[PDB]
Parts: structure tokens; C-alpha cells; sequence
């Protein structure tokens, strides 16, 4: 017969790496907003794959655009010319209003890719003497699995056993215009990274106006802004961008998950001619970035988040989301946060009672959420998810959190 | 109408970074060992988009578990189990015997994986100090674009405006076993990572005994053997790896590429329970490593190899290729290398004639092959070719060197 749950999860543990200790669920089908266990048992998807299935899973049409490209070209490598990459090149950099693209196929990738932009900007157009050039971010940041990512990490989970560490990565509070202002004064600085929200920090929102402030002080410095919306942008927090809501524009913008609707690894650096130009050719790329297959599935998922105004959506229903969750007692829930259909609660840890428990029992009662810090569970479901669907998912949520 | 491929050219020249200079043929349709162009020209395949479709173009089989998958479920996240992941993972450590894999998407993040690996081994195993792990490389090693990856480069195109660099990565020549003894003296090392065959380097094939040679001063020295196999694993060089030519075991083997047949980036780690499990829960990943849509499209990718007898294919192939080519006269072709179907001529360049423009003339007389160094050019056409295919194509060389 077909493997159990408990014979999925022993033989990754017989064959795989111990990388991971997931949420004891095993999914074999998803669709929209549901995903289906190997004994049929239906669940509430409220990670969505940490922002990549914002269009739900399945969307039929990014299934259509990839059955119809698989069919007639994958992959070409860089060494030639396919013809799909340029019309996604056109339609992402007028979507986002930026003069140029560069295709990658991770999230890491493209914080690499923007990298390696802010250092070659920092020399040869900012005049930094090679290799001075520093990088700025935010404590708690979160980019990916690389070297270099977990070397401008605050997490010891990250970092540790790890090193020695990539040179020049500098690291301030998040959410801290002050501590911008001090580290910008090093003229060798060329760029700061930040994400507009801190998703694995624990969605941490900061204030009004953080985002004005980073983008005047970046100017005033002449440094890159760098803004890595992989997990807030593509409609996720309630507009295009995170940072639409100030109307800021960065340097760079890093784009990912999303992007293929969660059917291919495709990712997006953003950014003007003056930055993007800096890289010349033979210089970097990937052997994957701007596939035909990605880009036709890029094409597609861009096209659904905008025709089903799902980012509308994602903000009315984040606010129904955010004031229901408020209603939970205080003395077991003690913060909700977020933006649009990107939030969090914090609960009251105990000695016995923690994150893990909570979404083990959310999972029992039909519902699929991720914990991270034992005290701090996700809430994100597809944006495609409608009210009605909401409301029942928050009453699995108040069920299980007023269980205890 | 639809696009030009000079329309084509353009559309990327305004829209996306200029990273690469692809040979100017603008492609729309691929199907095993040919490729089309968007005027409908047909071409033989020399690149196989550097051996990730070994299996040709859109292979029926691998093509039928992509659309078959897309329709059950693509992305969980490792947040929790899908139902496939452990299958796969069953299937490729059987089937090349080592205890474990660790999944991943792009073949540099293998790279970087594997270099985590070395260092929290020698941390943990090995008793070297934190952070005093040193991982050696050969000159003329290519794994990639990430920070850390062109920091073990030494080609300046790699590496210059980029820095400053990854510490720990020490450098000694290629094919040079003195030096590698040399190296291993000093107990902080932590592994070699080589490539069995150096593909962007220019197909440098070492001298026999090499691997085995590198096995064994490893073994002596108590020092990890990375192989890097991503180009030249999964048969391409006419056995399942270029390390099985001198019956030699790697610590850590490094797949990708092919690992899926040009459909999905799909990257593997493979090696034994007393490296993998250093890496302990919540200590590495990525969103999409692992991701179920990539598993059945790797497991049908590995399947079309076995059961076609791709390797066998290959090396057969391989041979007649290498002789024909040195049929060409010693003045114009000074070099003939490669093992299996991964070869290389070496031109006479001249003040005007150089690979590029042997590649612009292969194009017009109906092959793709890409130059590198300006005397290089690769030969390395998809393992599903046939003898009689081979020669015609051979015949297409022939004239084109010949046409100076
Ligand atoms: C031996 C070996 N190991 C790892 C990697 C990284 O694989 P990946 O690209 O998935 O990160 C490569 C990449 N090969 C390659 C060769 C080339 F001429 C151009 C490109 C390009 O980027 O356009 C890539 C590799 O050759
Ligand atoms: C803001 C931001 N920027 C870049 C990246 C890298 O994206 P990628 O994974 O494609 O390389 C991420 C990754 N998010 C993430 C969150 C999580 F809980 C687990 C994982 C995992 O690896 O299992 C990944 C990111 O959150």
C-alpha cells in the first residue's frame, strides 16, 4: 500500500539530511488554499510556503503557462538567446518601474547578485578604494543559507560552526534611523540591506516612517538602499511593494518566492542603469537564471497577483485577520502583528506550553502554521483565500488557542 | 508578427543586465540533440546547457512526471513533509551508496553546502579550533557566482570588483599531487573540493592516477574529498561519475545540472551519516530545496540515464568524436581532450581568428557550441545522440574549421 505519514517521515530520517524537524504533517495535494495529507485528512495552508504560494497552490493558470512552455523549450543556458526572457524582462521592469532585471533562481541568489552590485558600484562608481567597500544590515536579518548570508547573521543557528566570515558586512538594530545615521558616516560603506518587514525575526513591523528615514539617509550618504522584499513584496503585506506604503523607492529591490506562484525557484534583482551596469558581461550570472520555463512561469504568476487584485485583498483581509486575533486574552496571546496577510501572534511561554504545542494542535484541528522563537507563530495564508474561508480558519485558530 | 532575433537581442539589451555576450542565436523550441531558432532553423546542440540536458531536450519521460506532479502539489515548504522528497532520496543514495543527501536547487549551492559541511566536520569531527578551518582548491575551479564561490576563483573575471573575499579558501594547481601534499600539512585544513575534470577551465583532464592520488593523501591527512561532479557526474563522461574511472570515493559528492534534464534547478550533497549529520535541525536549507515538483522531475531525470545506458553511450560516442576531431590539421587544432561526450578543441588563434568566430560560423552551418578563452571551444552534445547523428554533426565541424 501507499506510505503512512509516520513511513514518510522515517525514511527521510533513514536517507535524508537532519537539516530540517518539520511540523509532523505529510502533504501529497494541494489547491488554492488547502493542502491534503496522505491519509486525506484537509488542511488550512497559513504559511503558504513562507510568501511562495501567495497565488495558492496549483493556480491553474501558472500549471497552464508551465505545461504549455515544458513543451516546447526548458533551458537553454546564458551561452545563447531564448526568446521568453526578454518579454519577462520588459513586463517585471515596467511593472516595477526600474530600467533593468537580473534573472536568478533563488532568494539567496539575489541578495548574492545585489551584493556583489553594491561592491562593484562602490568602486567604480563611488571611488571606494578596492576592497573597502562595507555592507550594512539589520540585526535579526534573514537572506538565505549562503557564506555570505549567514555572515551578516545575528541568529548563532545561522552562523555558528560555520565560519571564518565574509569581511565586510556591518550590523545595527533594526528599526533604528539613529544607528543608519552613525554607521552611513564611513564613506566606504556602499549600500545597507533591509528587509521592509522582518519575516524570520518574527514579522517585526517597524515604525512609521523607518522607511522615509532609511531612504533620505541613504541618499544623503550616497549609499545603495538596498530593500529584500523575497518575502514582503508580490502583494504579501496589502501593495505591490512593502515599501509602496511610504512610497519609497530603493536602490535595489530584491524580489523571489512568489514570483513563480511556488511552481519553479525563480528570483529578481531591480535596479537602474547606473547600478545594474557596473556588472559587465562574463562577470556573473547562473546556469538557470532566465530560463524559458521560469520566465513563462513568472509571467503568468505577476499576471494573477495583478488581475485578481489580490494585493486589495490581501490588505482588507489582513485587517479582518489582525482584529479577530486581537480579541484572544491577553494573558495568553500578548501581541499581534503584521501587514496585510503577513502577521504574527506572540503567546504567553510557559515551562509546558509553547509554539510548537500550539501549532501541533493547530494541525490537528485543520489547520497548517509554523512556529519559530517557542513563542512566535506565522499567520499567512494564500491571498487568494476569501472571507468566508478567513473566518472559518480564524475559528480553528481561536479553538485551538482557547483549548489550552 | 512575432519577434525577430535581432528583435530578440534588443528587447534583452534595454530590459536586462548585460552579464552575458550569448553567441547571437535567438532560441525558441528544443527536442532531444536540435535546437530552433525563432526564423525556424535547426541546429545540432554542442553545449547541452553545460550537461544539464544530457538527456536532450524535453525528454517525454521527464516532461510526463513535471506534468503529472504540477497537478498534485509543488511547493510545501520543509516547514513540513511532502510525500515525495523521501523517496527521492532513497532512490539517489541507493543509488550511488552513500548513507544521505542533503537537497538543493542550484548547483553553487551545493558548492556552499558542502563547504558548511567541511567546516562544521572539522570543527566537531576533526577538533580544529572555531574559526581556523581551511578549505583547499585547485586554480582554475569554477562552482559559481556567490561570493563565496569566486572567492576561490582564480580568474579575475570572477573575482575582480567583488570583493573583499571569503577567508579560509587556500589555492594550489590542478593535477598536482606534490602540491596537494604539500597543502594537507596543516592540520586546520578541513577538505579539497576538485573538480574530476575542470569544465570551465577549458575540459582540462588530470593525469591518470590523479583521483586516486587525491583520495589517498586525503585519507592519509584526515581531510574531507569534495568532488564536484556537477558537470561531470550522471554520465556525461561515460560512467555514472568521472570519479568512477579510477574506482575512487569520494567524502562528499556534489551533483546537478542533469540531475534533472534542464526542467528544474535541482543541485545534490551526497555523503556519509558521520559528515551529513553534523548539520543539525534549523542549521540549513532553502525554500525550495527538496520541494516535491523538483523530486519527480529528479528520480524521472535519473531513471531516463539508467535505463537509456547514457554512460555507455557516451563514452562509446565520446571516442569516435575525439578521433575524428583529431583527424583536423595540427597548424588550426593544436589540442584534442575530454573523456566521454565532455571534449574540447584548442585553436590556433591568430590578431583575427578565434573561437568566437569559429562559433559564429559552426552557427551558420548548423551547430551551437560555446568558445571560452578565445582558443577554447567546447564540444559537448546531448547523450541521447546516435552514431549516425554524431557524424553528421562532426562532418558540420569539419567543414567549418576547414572553411578558414
Ligand atoms: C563544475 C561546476 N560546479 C558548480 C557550478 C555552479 O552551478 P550553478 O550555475 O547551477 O550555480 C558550475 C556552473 N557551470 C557554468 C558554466 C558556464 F560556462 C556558465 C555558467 C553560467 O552561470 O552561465 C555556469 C560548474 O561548472
Ligand atoms: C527575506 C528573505 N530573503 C531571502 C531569503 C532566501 O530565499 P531562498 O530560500 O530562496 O534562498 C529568505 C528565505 N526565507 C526562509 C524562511 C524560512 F522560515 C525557512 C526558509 C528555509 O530555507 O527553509 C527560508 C527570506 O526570508
Amino acid at each position: 500500500g501507499p506510505p503512512t505519514s509516520d513511513d514518510i517521515f522515517e525514511r527521510e530520517y533513514k536517507y535524508g539530511a537532519h537539516n530540517y524537524h518539520p511540523l509532523p504533517v505529510a502533504l501529497e495535494r494541494g489547491k488554492g488554499i488547502y493542502l491534503w495529507d496522505v491519509e486525506g485528512r484537509k488542511y488550512f495552508d497559513f504559511l503558504s510556503s513562507y510568501s511562495a504560494v501567495n497565488q495558492g497552490h496549483c493556480h491553474p493558470k501558472i500549471v497552464n503557462a508551465l505545461k504549455s512552455q515544458v513543451d516546447k523549450l526548458t533551458l537553454t543556458s546564458r551561452a545563447f538567446y531564448n526568446n521568453v526572457l526578454g518579454e519577462y524582462e520588459e513586463y517585471i521592469t515596467k511593472l516595477f518601474n526600474y530600467h533593468k532585471v537580473l534573472p536568478m533562481n533563488t532568494g539567496v541568489e539575489a541578495g548574492e547578485t545585489a551584493c556583489k552590485l553594491a561592491r562593484k558600484w562602490g568602486y567604480t562608481v563611488k571611488g571606494i578604494q578596492k576592497y573597502k567597500a562595507k555592507i550594512v544590515f539589520a540585526a535579526g536579518n534573514f537572506w538565505g543559507r549562503t557564506l555570505s548570508a549567514i555572515s551578516s547573521s545575528t541568529d548563532p543557528t545561522s552562523y555558528d560552526g560555520f565560519g571564518p566570515f565574509m569581511p565586510g558586512f556591518d550590523i545595527i538594530p533594526y528599526n533604528d534611523l539613529p544607528a543608519l545615521e552613525r554607521a552611513l558616516q564611513d564613506p566606504n560603506v556602499a549600500a545597507f540591506m533591509v528587509e521592509p518587514i522582518q519575516g524570520e525575526a518574527g514579522v517585526v513591523v517597524p515604525d512609521p516612517g523607518y522607511l522615509m528615514g532609511v531612504r533620505e539617509l541613504c541618499t544623503r550618504h550616497q549609499v545603495l538602499f538596498i530593500a529584500d522584499e523575497i518575502q514582503t513584496g508580490l502583494a504579501r503585506t496589502g501593495r505591490w511593494l512593502a515599501v509602496d506604503y511610504e512610497n519609497v523607492r530603493p536602490d535595489i529591490v530584491l524580489l523571489g518566492k512568489a514570483l513563480s506562484g511556488g511552481l519553479y525557484p525563480v528570483s529578481a534583482v531591480l535596479c537602474d542603469d547606473d547600478i545594474m551596469l557596473t556588472i559587465k558581461p562574463g562577470e556573473h550570472g547562473s546556469t538557470y537564471g532566465g530560463n524559458p520555463l521560469g520566465c513563462r512561469v513568472a509571467i503568468a504568476a505577476l499576471e494573477v497577483l495583478e488581475e485578481e487584485n489580490l494585493a486589495e485583498n490581501a490588505d482588507k483581509l489582513g485587517i479582518i485577520l489582525r482584529n479577530e486575533l486581537m480579541k484572544l486574552p491577553s494573558d495568553v496571546v500578548t501581541a499581534v502583528r503584521g501587514k496585510g496577510l503577513l502577521n504574527a501572534i506572540v503567546i504567553k511561554e510557559t515551562k509546558d506550553w509553547d509554539a510548537w504545542k500550539v501549532c501541533l494542535r493547530l494541525r490537528d484541528n485543520g489547520l497548517l502554521a509554523k512556529p519559530t522563537h517557542g513563542d512566535i507563530i506565522r499567520f499567512a495564508p494564500p491571498l487568494v483565500i476569501k472571507e468566508d474561508e478567513l473566518r472559518e480558519s480564524i475559528e480553528i485558530i481561536n479553538k485551538t488557542i482557547l483549548s489550552f
